[PDB]
């Protein structure tokens, strides 16, 4: 097994928690992420400079996106997933992911389902063209049994359409996507369905 294919495990299990909020740009889990760089080798100690620091994170973030490369295509032509996407602290993302034609630049690792989306406030509906970067993890995932296509860093999407719940359009379209159906499901939760395409 590759060293990226097992640091790609490391990053379904625990590192998503800290390099997609350091992609982001946004604040992270500082200390966690110098003893991840430590304890897997990328540095010497817990304690770098700032450009070592740099450096060894985006080795990595290279690992980790070689190791989902490598991992076999499939036929898949739409994926799913639900956002929470009206909070407060949102609100600029809410406005950029609903308008019409808008292209959006996901800077994290982007996670999918190919089977169901998990019933949030915004339940996205991602068209994929073939050649696509996103790959299944299958066995590689660190919980099983749940279907996940992942994609790397900088996926690009067009917002195509937007879906308002309480419309029998609403009701038509939220129909025939597959929805979690887990303890705590209820579909009166949702708000809109976000219809997009991933530009390859």
């Amino acid at each position: 097994e590759s060293k990226q294919i097992q640091a790609l495990r490391y990053y379904s299990a625990q590192g998503y928690s800290v390099i997609n909020k350091y992609l982001r740009g946004d604040d992270y889990p500082e200390t966690q992420a110098k003893e991840t760089l430590l304890s897997r080798d990328y540095l010497s100690t817990n304690e770098p400079s700032d450009e070592e620091f740099k450096n060894a994170m985006s080795v990595y973030i290279n690992d980790i996106a070689e190791g989902l490369s490598s991992l076999p295509e499939t036929d898949h032509r739409v994926v799913y997933r639900g956002l929470k996407l009206d909070k407060p602290a949102l609100s600029d993302v809410l406005k950029e992911y609903t308008t019409i034609g808008n292209i959006i630049i996901d800077k994290a690792f982007m996670s999918t389902s190919p089977d169901k989306a998990w019933i949030n406030d915004t339940i996205l509906n991602i068209y994929l063209e073939k050649g696509h970067k996103g790959r299944i993890l299958g066995d590689v995932a660190h919980f099983k049994g749940e279907a996940e296509m992942l994609f790397p860093p900088n996926t690009k999407l067009k917002i195509e359409s937007i879906v308002n719940c309480g419309s029998q359009d609403f009701a038509s379209q939220l129909s025939k996507l597959r929805l979690s159906d887990d303890a705590t499901a209820d579909t009166n939760r949702i708000k809109r369905i976000i219809n997009m395409r991933v530009l390859n």
